[PDB]
């Protein structure tokens, strides 16, 4: 029993990151194969990213500008693309610590690990979740771009963000593999604000399972709703509204605790209207909603 | 900027992890050069663990009776022994994935990822803390033990906990890699109660300096107080008493943030007595006691 913000185990990705210097940039990038995959930006100057035209910056690089450095050795570029806002250089050796991978494009609401690397270097790993507001909320500093959010199903790793960048209010940004950003962002130093971040409420109900399973009960009560009477209330707090999917995704949970979805709804209808008391719920003050119900069953079961 | 519960890399601790299984029990072990590292209780029945006497029962163990994998292949066991509540199993081959390591024991307060495992096989990495009461809150089920808690300097890991047992309380407590329990805790199925969780007071301090520097200030007042009055307020919530050495090791958090420790002492006494009104702190509704000044300063800084 017990349960904790658990990302998946990072060693299959520490053996993808290198560090990727264009001139005096120096951030980080994803060596699969013979191809190392970094954003765009790294051809700019903070000048640069004020308004930059990434075609026109490009023309001015070749192959031997992009240095490429996994460990302590040295990578031969012998081609370089842009595809959207990453860049994919091609190198000479194919990384032998190449793990079997997928590109993803997660929807708002998934969830995934970050390892968190500096100077190709990995630092740290964490489990996050792309808000519905396509940002996500890491824990990111000058150096970490190009620092990969990934899942692992048994031993394929699917590699779904790229590290881009900061928005003003600390919130960041970033795209899938390939290239595209989430959400409506851009890699320009400009006005970006971020939407309502609203709260993943099929991950929030995950989590209630997860506290039933263990041992946290108090919150049960004996009343019950309906998918539009709890979206009632739900868009009140900035819930995102529950759909049927989200009530046959959460199935195998209702089932493993006897306690049926609707009745569930109900439970978190009166933990919105009449707050925590000062209680805790798995050792929180405040709802949870970056576990889907896929990592609550992983997690409760042992997925290795 | 973002504050994120971030653990260590775990791929230097992935390549250490083996199964050992023991007539019907199968559990982790940690192989370092040409030693498994499992809790003892690898020989026990579930009947056994209710007063087991593992002397005795060891005397029916031979070194053929452990069976030893790694991935996919066996390996041979040469010898056994049993260092406190730990077995070395001695292998013929050394890990070549053995890192350069340190055996530590952690004070209650430190913190240390844990990689959970099942089979040997690596499901998980968190980060966790020793709490006061020489408990852990992890996230463990059946097959869990002898997965590690470890530490990383740069490239040297220092293994601090295995884990050994689950109280009836839902609580986690087991040893450092020398066999000794942290706590009061032996490995038997009995009445082991844990005792008072207070709260970490340095490490909630640390917490709210990386608040402070991440933007979150809506708690910073204009108060101050001293270390005899703000123990006064700690003893009463159950916080630990804050000594000279714990004002200094906040001192480069202090001189950060321009901030003196006995002003967010006074910052932190407010949020006692008055609670958080509903706000939240690095998004969180409650005072964050699992980062250590130690962590705060890395998080902050990139350390790799
Ligand atoms: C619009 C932008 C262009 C380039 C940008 N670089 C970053 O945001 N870097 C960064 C710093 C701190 C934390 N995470 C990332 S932002
Ligand atoms: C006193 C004990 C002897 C053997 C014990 N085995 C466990 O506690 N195993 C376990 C199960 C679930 C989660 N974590 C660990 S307890």
């Amino acid at each position: 029993s017990g349960f904790r913000k658990m990302a998946f185990p990072s060693g299959k990705v520490e053996g993808c990151m290198v560090q990727v210097t264009c001139g005096t940039t120096t951030l980080n990038g994803l060596w699969l194969d013979d191809v190392v995959y970094c954003p765009r930006h790294v051809i700019c100057t903070s000048e640069d990213m004020l308004n930059p035209n990434y075609e026109d910056l490009l023309i001015r690089k070749s192959n031997h500008n992009f240095l490429v450095q996994a460990g302590n050795v040295q990578l031969r570029v012998i081609g370089h693309s842009m595809q959207n806002c990453v860049l994919k250089l091609k190198v000479d050796t194919a990384n032998p610590k190449t793990p079997k991978y997928k590109f993803v494009r997660i929807q708002p609401g998934q969830t995934f690990s970050v390892l968190a690397c500096y100077n190709g270097s990995p630092s740290g790993v964490y489990q996050c979740a792309m808000r519905p507001n396509f940002t996500i909320k890491g824990s990111f500093l000058n150096g970490s771009c190009g620092s990969v959010g990934f899942n692992i199903d048994y031993d394929c790793v699917s590699f779904c963000y790229m590290h881009h960048m900061e928005l003003p209010t600390g919130v960041h940004a970033g795209t899938d593999l390939e290239g595209n950003f989430y959400g409506p962002f851009v890699d320009r130093q400009t006005a970006q604000a971020a939407g309502t971040d609203t709260t993943i409420t099929v991950n929030v109900l995950a989590w209630l399972y997860a506290a039933v399973i263990n041992g946290d009960r108090w919150f049960l009560n004996r009343f019950t709703t309906t998918l539009n009477d709890f979206n009632l209330v739900a868009m009140k707090y900035n819930y995102e509204p529950l759909t049927q999917d989200h009530v046959d995704i959460l199935g195998p949970l209702s089932a493993q605790t006897g306690i049926a979805v609707l009745d569930m709804c109900a439970s978190l209808k009166e933990l919105l209207q009449n707050g925590m008391n000062g209680r805790t719920i798995l050792g929180s003050a405040l709802l949870e909603d970056e576990f889907t119900p896929f990592d609550v069953v992983r997690q409760c079961s042992g997925v290795t």
